[PDB]
């Protein structure tokens, strides 16, 4: 499945895609997801794409995301267990590699796309900025981070950047929402999990390609 449109989309085997070209109209390029393996066990994908123009806009966000059936509570998730493996090529790239989870209390949130957002980049590439202001470093799952905590409209984003770049990475999410509940008021029993997602965002550069190898993640 090869998907070029701004937002040509996927899913088998409980993985969807989505090429998730929404930033296009803040500079120039093209971009192409094409899905290499989807099965149960695990999907296989890259993405192709060039850009250029609005230098600090993200262009798009193309991911692979696990299908979701119950939006859980996360005090009733006993773990989050997933593995991703990737590697970019191309020239100046400006652009981060990162999950993108979501949660929010109320199914109708009205005015933005969940009342937190939870993202974890295992790459950032060239002078490239998560939303919000660093809190410091903190160890989570056997790994340190810089902690993010911004606002981005409604949605309260907290963002762990890895100080160096994971291409083969191994953890339990839910240790890091046991993190936020513990250490930054997350309040567990009243937000369900939206959405579990894994991509790139890019800025700027190219012709370049992200290569994921593996993706796979379960919401038990």
């Amino acid at each position: 499945q090869q998907l070029c449109e701004q937002y040509g989309y996927h899913a088998a085997n409980g993985y969807y895609f989505n090429n998730n070209m929404w930033g296009q109209g803040s500079g120039s390029g093209s971009q192409c997801l094409t899905v290499d393996s989807a099965q149960s066990g695990g999907v296989s994908w890259h993405v192709d794409w060039q850009w250029s123009g609005g230098q600090n806009n993200v262009k798009s966000y193309p991911y692979a995301g696990r299908e979701l059936p119950q939006k859980r509570l996360v005090s009733s998730i006993g773990s989050i267990p997933t593995s991703a493996s990737w590697g970019y090529s191309g020239n100046n790239l400006r652009a981060n590699v990162a999950y993108d989870l979501f949660t929010a209390a109320d199914p109708n949130h009205e005015t933005s796309s969940g009342d937190y957002e939870l993202m974890i980049w295992l790459g950032r590439l060239g002078d490239v900025y998560p939303i919000g202001s660093s809190v410091g470093f903190v160890n989570v799952g056997g790994q340190q981070w810089e902690l993010f905590d911004g606002y981005n409209g409604n949605m309260h984003v907290f963002s762990f950047v890895a100080p160096q770049q994971i291409n083969n990475f191994n953890t339990d999410v839910k240790t890091f929402f046991d993190y936020l509940t513990w250490n930054r008021g997350f309040p567990a029993d009243q937000q369900h999990l939206l959405i579990l997602q894994f991509g790139t965002e890019p800025f700027t550069g190219g012709p370049a390609t992200f290569q994921v190898n593996h993706f796979s993640g379960q919401v038990n």
